[PDB]
């Protein structure tokens, strides 16, 4: 209904990063007789204009859209200057950190469960049309231990190493190039946080894609796994599985490996 909020509701805490406008930080919502809330807030630092508040707020129209248990939500707004966007905070921070920090605490079934959570946002996505174009582990947020959730649209945006050939040679965007993005996002996962094509030049990436090179089996990864991802990186487009199909077979996978 109203997404407006009093700025005296807001505490702003630690910055915890930064978007194209400005800084983004952790802080708090308050209400009546209400548990205090932690938030992100969006800054625009010195936006000084109303095609630069415009630009800026348009990113919390477009997540306004969305209602998704595994997709950061829209809080509210604040649209006197300076103009802040408040989105619900993912406590545990970058999921790329998380694996790395907690790897030898987590095992397999939970590295899955992150894939399938995250292919639930993304089929939803794919129901309303909606390209992410930016879909890596870099932007995706920890919830909870059993709970990941697409990051800020906005904060999420060439990322040559995780693009489709189709997006790097002809700048075509669809859900199957989301669905190779996907694909590349889950070795991630799997690989802990390890970034793809690791001491490659952006430039040889589509050689090496068009030469049929695809990122390795992680290990311990199950085969099943594995050919999932191969699909993801089917040099046609018409080839690769729908989010819809990824979310059905990381289902079985996921209780497979449970
Ligand atoms: C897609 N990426 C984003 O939306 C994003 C990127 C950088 C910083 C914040 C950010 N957005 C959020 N961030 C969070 N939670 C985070 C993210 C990063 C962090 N960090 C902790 C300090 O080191 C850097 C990252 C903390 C945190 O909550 C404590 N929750 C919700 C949103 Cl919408």
């Amino acid at each position: 209904r109203d997404y407006e909020i009093q700025r005296e509701r807001i505490e702003l805490g630690r910055c915890i990063g930064e978007g194209q406008f400005g800084d983004v930080h952790q802080g708090i919502y308050m209400s009546p007789e209400n548990p205090a809330m932690a938030v992100a807030i969006k800054t625009c630092k010195n936006c000084t204009s109303d095609s630069v508040r415009e630009k800026f707020l348009q990113e919390a129209l477009t997540m306004r859209q969305f209602d998704h248990p595994h997709i950061v939500k829209l809080i509210g707004v604040i649209t006197e200057n300076p103009v802040w966007i408040i989105m619900e905070l993912c406590t545990l921070g970058e999921l790329r950190s998380f694996l790395q920090v907690r790897k030898f605490s987590l095992d397999l079934a939970s590295l899955i469960l992150y894939a399938y959570q995250l292919s639930t946002a993304l089929a939803y996505l794919e129901s309303k049309r909606f390209v992410h174009r930016d879909i890596a582990a870099r932007n995706v947020l920890v919830s909870a231990t059993d709970c990941v959730k697409l990051g800020d649209f906005g904060l999420s945006r060439l990322p040559i190493k995780w693009m489709a050939p189709e997006s790097i040679n002809f700048r075509r965007f669809t859900s199957a190039s989301d669905v190779w993005m996907f694909g590349v996002c889950m070795w991630e996962i799997l690989m802990h946080g390890v970034k793809p094509f690791q001491g490659v030049k952006n430039n040889d990436v589509i050689g090496r894609i068009e030469n049929g090179e695809r990122l390795p089996m992680p290990p311990n990864c199950p085969p099943t796994l594995y050919s999932l991802m191969t699909k993801c990186w089917a040099y046609d487009p018409s080839r690769r599985p729908r989010f819809t199909e990824l979310k059905a077979q990381l289902s079985t996978i996921l209780e497979e490996e449970k």
